[PDB]
């Protein structure tokens, strides 16, 4: 049976890329998404096209809140349902890629109590709390699975950020969530090491800029990166993921790989 | 109208919080001792302190876990945290130093042997990270909401973190995650509040006053692991770094974490 | 024409594993060595047996000391000469892997001759040599007319994942690796213009010495969080092939650990 | 009983001079080392001696990794031992060591020999190799001192650089030497904790800028520092040294304190 892989935020951009790659490597993918249901399916189509039954599409709000079912469903629940939506269909889940991520200002000063305490649940859920549970569910299912019938390449990859050291002004929560994630990587790696589950992170610097920001803006940004003076492509990033998941890196765990074109070496 | 500096120390009830608060009080600060369940010890401290200097200490109970408390609508962590910064302004009309000391410290295995989780997820992250976030925020605004002329001259925020978070203690994943989120907060906060001359740093203890209940045999096991003096640090040693960062001897220091581990994080397995 | 890779200390153990791996990817390899002449040749033999003129050898003490000849040859000279050997023979040098490394105690607390020499040896092979080498290497890429340059210049520095937790008694060694780490980031930033990536691979525990009592060996391997065993040479070399592969072309000035989680442990 | 001795290298001017003074005013008897500023060394020695008789001396040595003329040429190590010897041979004690002396100039990889070989020795020598030796000489004396005749506060302090994670373009040799000095700090701290010798580093960001640097150059550097938009004074740096040597930091070892004003928190 082919290896299965869950990729949160597989709808568009990077997550979309990481999924294909894993698919191309011969992985049945569980394409996760939040708002974009179009792309999440447009993709699954193409994927199943290329190879019959090789891509499903689970949907879930990964923010740290509760959605209506009688009792509301916590974030833990929703998460434990994804990992669960795999063993249910393909009977296995070998690779998890916490990609899903909210990213926007959370200033400390100014120029709405709730906008914040909802962003907190947002930024902190997608980037850190959700990954914790996901990693936990994934780790249990393997634990439960009998020794004799376990996969041989369980790999977990959290998508962090290579610039958190030099915090992006005004993005406090995001930054905390991210560094909270790195800790998750390290901690997960050490503990889950026994079940032979690897946990590593990929720290992109300036990858595919937001489909939103203008051109003059993207220019100003990509021109700050030392290598090539351009942001990375979805590929230059996903390769690091497929590499981390391939056997060519089976002795690697609890580590983060920067893919920033030397961006983190620059100073103001 | 000179008036004495105010310091808000969360978890100032006992152990390190108490040491830090007493240390600050001793330097001349008036202190708002926050606590959660140690109502009696916090009162004892305050008592001791107000006997030395009248009206130089007050207490404030408040659960820093990221949940809501009963009041019309229940009260959110955000709100409760604003109440704290406000206590100082309401009582002394100022707040110059904040020390995020309050921290829940317990295991949260990824494997088996529910609700226990969701509470620990709100308790560990709220106390060690989210609460510190709202506090630094509220503390920062008041500074801004204050006239350039009536502004203190030594605003200092100190986040109590962990020096061993790089070598994750087995089983404490959320705590570890939270401590490092707190590190991000330290760096991020420092960068963003520089403009208001509010310094933000962290004190990273290795092994200080060991947990209250852990037995002798278990403790002395931990002491032989510290390269320097083969012991854990006293409270006075940890709190001494805290007074340093709040003194004008450190005014140009911000966004940094000072280790007080005795070399412990240099050791390998 | 086929890519060239210069691997210092490629005589045995890991360098031998890295050299052989690059060779497999199609790289033509220059196997430098210091004392291990026998092993280096045996390897060049095997490699040139799988493909004619796919490997050559070069001997050089990378210790920061002056050598024989007329006038003494500085470490710089030997270094630059090492790079020129690749250009003289295959007319191109694309990958440089600083692997050569002296590794032994230099206790702070106790003659002095021993010290002056450990300093030159330990800092020579781990930092000074790598510097000069990178420098000679970059010079060549620069002196090449834009049109003729290679499309994949990659430099990889072999460092250590346990430098943050100093191995008691190896100060000079630890100091040198830290300098090697600095070299990686500094060179990386300064060579980005020339499209020359500079990265590091930091193993934790791999192919233990050789003169390590099986008791002592099994000691260390039960300390490793993943598989409770040290790594293989191949597990460290896969990282090098990856860093030089085009699938890492946007990576530079970074270090990738291959410790199996060993650096995540405390005492 | 006696006054603590503090050996400060390159203590003739700037930061060094500020440290020797700060240490002196705390009660320490200081040994002012210099390379070329023999004049400044003297003005300072006179001043420190005027406030207190025989409370400071000067010692000249080239901390660069090159031999000098006396029978045989003197190695860097010899000179380093002579620096510590000087302290014991005058006060019978050496309690504090501040590795402040440091060469700092470009060593560009690309063209634009003997010019490098001398630079390599000077840079690495002063910034890393000498410090290793001075620490060694300093440590052996304590070791060859009976447990009871030992002081109650051995404190070594190395002046490092908070901006090495973001290498100053063109200064590779310098940057490596500092990283080396950083390793020295961690390693020496671990191996000297048994002798109760604390070893820490002070990481300045922008302090007394190198002179002959046009006002406009200095001003455009300061405007980059998040806090106060100015470089620090020498006092703001020495204040951190005096703290590390105080019993207020008696449990602190193997760490580096930044005094950069957040400048290392920024990004390009
Ligand atoms: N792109 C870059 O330049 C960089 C990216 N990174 C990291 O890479 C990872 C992916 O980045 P990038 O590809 O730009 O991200 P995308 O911007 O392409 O967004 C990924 C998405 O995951 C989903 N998501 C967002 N919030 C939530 C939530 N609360 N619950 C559930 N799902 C949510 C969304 O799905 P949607 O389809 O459903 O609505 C969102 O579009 C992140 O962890 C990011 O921080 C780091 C540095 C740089
Ligand atoms: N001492 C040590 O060995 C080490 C300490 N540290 C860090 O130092 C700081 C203090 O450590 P230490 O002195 O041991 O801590 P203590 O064990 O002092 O506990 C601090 C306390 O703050 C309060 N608190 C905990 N959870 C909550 C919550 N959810 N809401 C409100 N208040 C809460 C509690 O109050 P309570 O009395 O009022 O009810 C608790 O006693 C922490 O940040 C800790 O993580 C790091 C490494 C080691
Ligand atoms: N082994 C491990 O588990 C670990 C390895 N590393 C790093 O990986 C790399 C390879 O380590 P490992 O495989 O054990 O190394 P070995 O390769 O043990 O030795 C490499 C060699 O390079 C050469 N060399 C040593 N000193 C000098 C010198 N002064 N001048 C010139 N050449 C010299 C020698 O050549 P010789 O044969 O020709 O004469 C020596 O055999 C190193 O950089 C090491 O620091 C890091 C952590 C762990
Ligand atoms: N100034 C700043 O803003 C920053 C400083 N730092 C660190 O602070 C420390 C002091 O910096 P700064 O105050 O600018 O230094 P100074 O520029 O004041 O120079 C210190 C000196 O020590 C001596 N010295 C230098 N090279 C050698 C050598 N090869 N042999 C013997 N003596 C030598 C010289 O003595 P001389 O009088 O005798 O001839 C030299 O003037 C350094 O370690 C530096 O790396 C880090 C970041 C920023
Ligand atoms: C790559 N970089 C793009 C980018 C695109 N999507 C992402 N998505 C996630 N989840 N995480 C990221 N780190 C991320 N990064 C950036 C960097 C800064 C700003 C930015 O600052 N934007 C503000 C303006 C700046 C401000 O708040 O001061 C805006 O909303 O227009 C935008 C994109
Ligand atoms: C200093 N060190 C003590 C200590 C005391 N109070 C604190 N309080 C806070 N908020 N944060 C800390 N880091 C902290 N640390 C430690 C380290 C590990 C264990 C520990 O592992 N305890 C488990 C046993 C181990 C396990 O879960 O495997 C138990 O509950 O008995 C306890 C105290
Ligand atoms: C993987 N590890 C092996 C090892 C093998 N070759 C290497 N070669 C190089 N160039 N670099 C390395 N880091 C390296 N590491 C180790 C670690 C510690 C000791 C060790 O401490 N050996 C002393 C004993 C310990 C002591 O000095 O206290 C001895 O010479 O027997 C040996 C091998
Ligand atoms: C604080 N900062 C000053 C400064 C002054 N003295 C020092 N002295 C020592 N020993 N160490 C330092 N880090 C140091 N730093 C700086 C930073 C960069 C340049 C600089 O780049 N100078 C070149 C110009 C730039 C280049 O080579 O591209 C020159 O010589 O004019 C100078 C001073």
């Amino acid at each position: 049976t082919a290896p299965v892989a869950l990729v949160t935020g597989a709808a568009k951009r990077l997550g979309s890329s990481i999924a294909e790659a894993l698919h191309a490597e011969g992985y049945t993918v569980c394409l996760h998404y939040h708002r974009s249901a179009a792309d999440a399916s447009t993709l699954a189509a193409t994927l199943n096209a290329r190879r019959p039954n090789s891509a499903i599409t689970v949907q879930a709000d990964l923010s740290n809140v509760a959605t209506a079912s009688s009792v509301p469903v916590t974030l833990f629940s929703r998460c434990s349902a994804l990992v669960d939506a795999c063993y249910m269909h393909w009977g296995r889940c070998d690779v998890l890629v916490n990609n899903a991520s909210s990213f926007y200002p959370t200033p400390l000063l100014r120029k709405d109590k709730e906008s914040l305490e909802v962003a907190a649940a947002d930024l902190f859920g997608s980037n850190a709390i959700a990954p914790y549970f996901l990693i936990k569910a994934f780790a249990q299912r393997v634990a439960d699975t009998r020794a004799e019938q376990r996969g041989t390449s369980y790999s977990i990859v959290n998508m962090v950020d290579a610039m958190t050291s030099q915090p992006l002004l005004g993005y406090t929560m995001y930054t905390m969530a991210k560094e909270a994630l790195e800790g998750l990587t390290r901690s997960a790696a050490l503990e889950l090491a026994s079940l032979q589950i690897r946990v590593n992170g990929v720290s992109p610097g300036l990858s595919v800029l937001p489909d939103d920001m203008p051109f003059s803006v993207q220019e100003d940004y990509r021109r700050k990166v030392p290598l090539y003076q351009r942001n990375s492509s979805a590929e230059e990033v996903s390769d690091v993921v497929i590499f981390l998941c391939s056997p060519k890196a089976k002795y690697i765990t609890g580590t983060c790989i920067k893919v920033d074109g030397g961006y983190s070496l620059t100073r103001a």
